[PDB]
Formats: structure tokens, sequence, C-alpha cells
């Protein structure tokens, strides 16, 4: 891909994470702690599982940016409305506002309802996320093997300002403590 030029520098939004997040004073690093971070609750921040949103809200144009995954066993990547669902159980789909892909249990899918197998032959290490609001697109790119496309979401319906999108994923296994990181352009 040629979407290199449409970098945009991200940074995560403290107040939105879930309370047993750790993000590191650059706000570009996220990882699950063993327990509450000791943060008052807030409105914003997801209760049920280990996700937190980029601080940047985005309504026209091109954005693209990279997350190192290296290491994890489980994770949750893309963007999403700026209004999405913060407390109790919800599925990541277009119609709750997502546009994701993940790794679990060593097979990668896309958040479709209900969601899409992909075929990656080169586990990624780093994924890049390209979005065109005018035109309706999020797609995810393998950066490890030479930017080839993992998946694209066309006619997107976004509703609303867009937020980056992160879930670190849980840690039952202890083989998942490993952070999601925003790589330099
Ligand atoms: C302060 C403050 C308020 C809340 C709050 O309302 N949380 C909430 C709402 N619905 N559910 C399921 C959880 N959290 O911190």
């Amino acid at each position: 891909h040629h979407h290199h030029h449409h970098m945009v520098h991200i940074t995560l939004d403290r107040n939105t994470a879930n309370s047993w997040l750790i993000i590191s004073k650059d706000r570009r690093q996220v990882r699950m702690g063993d327990t509450h971070q000791n943060v008052s609750d807030n409105k914003e921040r997801f209760s049920n599982y280990p996700m937190v949103l980029g601080a940047q809200r985005f309504s026209s144009g091109k954005m693209y940016w990279e997350v190192d995954v290296t290491q994890k066993e489980a994770w949750d990547l893309g963007v999403c409305r700026d209004s999405v669902q913060r407390k109790g159980q919800f599925s990541l789909s277009p119609e709750n506002g997502f546009w994701t892909i993940w790794l679990w249990q060593d097979s990668y899918e896309a958040g479709t309802s209900p969601q899409t197998t992909l075929h990656i032959q080169v586990p990624p290490c780093q994924i890049g996320i390209f979005v065109d609001y005018e035109a309706g697109v999020v797609s995810f790119y393998n950066i490890t093997d030479h930017g080839s496309l993992i998946y694209t979401f066309s006619e997107c319906v976004f509703a609303g300002p867009l937020r980056p999108f992160f879930n670190v994923g849980f840690n039952y296994s202890g083989g998942n403590a490993a952070p999601l990181k925003l790589c330099p352009l």
C-alpha cells in the first residue's frame, strides 16, 4: 500500500480506559495490569473488557497509524464511533459502531456480524490501520508481510466522529501480558 503519508500521531485517552489498564507516560503504550489501577470510575470507562480509545477524533479525511502486537495471544484493533456503549456486554460489529479485527485462539477474524475468517500466512507483529472518512473505508495491513492487505470494510456508515479503538485482551493464560504499542512515524 501507499497510505503511509496520511500518518497521524495517536495518543491514548486515560479517561476512557478500563480501570485495570496501565498506559505509559507518553500515552503510546497500554497493557493489562494484574489488579485495579486505583483510578476513580466515570461514564467514559469501558467496564467489561480491557479497552481504551485514542484521544483523536476524526470526522473527515484520510488517516493512517500502526500498532505493535508482538507476542500477544489476543487483542482487538480498529476504529469506533465516539458514542459507542461503554458499560455492560456488547459485540464488536458495525451495527454497534465498531470497525475492527482481532486475534483469538490462534485465528484472526474481522468484526462483522457474524465474524469473518481472515487468511494470514505471516502472523503480524505490527498492523497498519487506514481510514478514508469520505469513502467509508477502513483497511488493515500486515506490516510484517510487506504491507499485504488483511481486510477492508467498505460501504461503512460511520454516523459520527471516529476514535482509534484498542483492546489488549484478558490475560487468563499468563501468555497475553504484552502491551499494544503505537509505532513511530
Ligand atoms: C462516577 C460513575 C458513574 C458510573 C456509572 O454510571 N456506571 C455505569 C452505568 N451503567 N453501568 C452498567 C455502569 N460509573 O462511574
